[PDB]
């Protein structure tokens, strides 16, 4: 996260940190807990990754040096992409992973709720970005989970920022035009989450963007309202 500050224990409940153990243990993407057994994420995370074996799903972290070899951890018994799914910057950039057990809620580790289909016609002003990724473009993973309150723009804004892309309606932008604040390498697949009538809402999947935190460039996000179908599909299927 550019621009953001340290995050309080408990403030982001559903924000996890996946783990990847091939070749080396390392943080590989952030993810939502939305459900008992499922983590919310982006596909692009699962480029090269063969098996669900080597993924570990890390819940109730603040601290990456939370993580030791004893510390508990889910296991992913299925990765579930979106299979219109090619690349970030096409769109479909979603994935489930169904856990091998299922979370325990607590004041550590809860779900966020997903978009109401009905709430497609709601301004969110209260969102914001988190995440254990790089503060610039040349940097490092994070210790501690970062936390910036970044404004929506319009896709027909947002569309006016990246030339030679298609910003579709499955995608949602946010950024400040003089840039500044965003996320960055490490932060993707974690939340863009809005408070609306006291309670947060997943709005966001942390995509792609041009560059981290630039004047011009909003981050661009997977419309997480636009899949609530494809998520109820998947997680409850009979
Ligand atoms: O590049 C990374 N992540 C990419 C995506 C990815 C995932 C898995 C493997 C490879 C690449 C990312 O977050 N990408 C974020 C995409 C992004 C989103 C938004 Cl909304 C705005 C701006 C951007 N950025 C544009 N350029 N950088 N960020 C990434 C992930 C985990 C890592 N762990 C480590 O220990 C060391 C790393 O250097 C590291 C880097």
């Amino acid at each position: 996260i550019v621009g953001g500050t340290a995050s309080v224990r408990g403030e982001w409940p559903w924000q996890v940190t996946l783990h990847t153990t091939s070749p080396t243990q390392r943080h590989l993407c952030g993810g939502s807990i939305i459900g008992n057994q499922w983590i919310l994420t982006a596909a692009h995370c699962f480029y090269g990754v063969e098996s669900p074996k080597i993924l570990r799903v890390y819940s109730g972290i603040l601290n990456q040096s939370e993580i030791k070899e004893d510390t508990s951890f889910f296991g992913v018994q299925e990765i579930i992409i979106h299979d219109q799914y090619k690349m970030a910057e096409s769109g479909y950039d979603i994935a489930l992973l169904k856990l091998e057990t299922t979370v325990g809620y607590g004041d550590s580790q809860r779900p966020i709720c997903l978009p109401s289909k009905g709430d497609r016609n709601v301004i969110y002003t209260d969102c914001w970005v988190t995440g254990w990724g790089y503060r610039k473009l040349r940097d490092k993973i994070q210790n501690t989970l970062q936390k910036a309150k970044i404004p929506l723009v319009t896709n027909e804004e947002c569309q006016k920022r990246y030339r030679g892309h298609k910003i579709t309606h499955k995608m949602i932008c946010a950024g400040y035009r003089e840039g500044g604040k965003d996320a960055c390498k490490g932060d993707s697949g974690g939340p863009l989450s809005c408070k609306h009538n006291e309670v947060w809402h997943l709005v966001g999947i942390t995509s792609w963007g041009e560059g981290c935190a630039q004047r011009e460039r909003p981050g661009v996000y997977t419309n997480v309202v636009e899949y609530v179908d494809w998520i109820l599909e998947k997680t409850q299927a009979v």
